[PDB]
């Protein structure tokens, strides 16, 4: 109710709109909309208190995963990495269309607790590339 | 006799009131009280000489285990450890009820013969958590 209030948030059936409170981030999927396809939420809509844990479908990647929005203070090097390794993953057929040598090894050095593995996992999640840890 | 003397100690059947002397601490359990449930002790009560070793019940934890009363001179560090590890050990469900990171590793540095394992055992006995030694 606080979230929908003063908002008139548009919403389509199946959306995963997320709410935050009680220092926890819970996302509620709208399963059914009486009109279709989408609807505005109005304060005059009776509200429906069910609270059942329907398990998430396998195919979607949970919102639990990290992204570029979960890191701060390393914008310059983050942009460097993004521009360095954006083409070989989103455009490999290109790299087979041209004769050029891409990088095949990267080193990151800094004091511990600076967000290195976090950066690697964020980059992996944000391009769909398979991630392996050693 | 000297302990009940000048005392009128309140006493209920089954209590483990402890007596100390002869450079040893022995506790005598009252198994029978002629009136019930509790009573005061009086100098005019004849006394009974039995002195038989009935073995202690399994479920109760003996008085041999160390408590905070056995450690003095380290009040600050003991208070720090208590305030640090009271919640996770005695309120596990809460930490699942909120998103926060508890500590799962502690180091204690000091010269030998200062009572570090003593403190660990005292805390373990005072919170009822299982204790393992390596
Ligand atoms: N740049 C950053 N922005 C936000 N959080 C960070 C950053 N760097 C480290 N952290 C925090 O550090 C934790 C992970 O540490 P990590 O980076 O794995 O250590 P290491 O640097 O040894 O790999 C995360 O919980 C994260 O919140
Ligand atoms: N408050 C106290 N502080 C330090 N030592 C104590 C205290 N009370 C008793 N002791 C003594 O500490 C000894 C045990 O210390 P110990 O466990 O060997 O410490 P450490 O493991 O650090 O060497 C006992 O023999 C006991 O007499």
């Amino acid at each position: 109710k606080p979230y929908f209030l003063e908002a008139y948030r548009p919403i389509r059936k199946g959306d995963i709109f997320l709410v935050r409170g009680g220092m926890r981030a819970v996302e509620f999927k709208v399963v059914e909309t009486d009109p279709s396809p989408y609807c505005i939420v109005a304060p005059d809509t009776v509200i429906h208190c069910e609270g059942e844990p329907i398990k998430r479908e396998d195919e979607e990647e949970s919102l639990n995963e990290v992204g570029y929005d979960d890191i701060g203070g390393c914008r310059k090097q983050l942009a460097q990495i993004k521009e360095m390794v954006e083409l070989p993953l989103r455009h490999p057929a290109l790299f087979k269309a041209i004769g050029v040598k891409p990088p095949r090894g990267i080193l990151l050095y800094g004091p511990p607790g600076t967000g290195k593995t976090l950066i690697a996992r964020a980059v992996a999640n944000e391009t769909g590339a398979f991630f392996f840890l050693i």
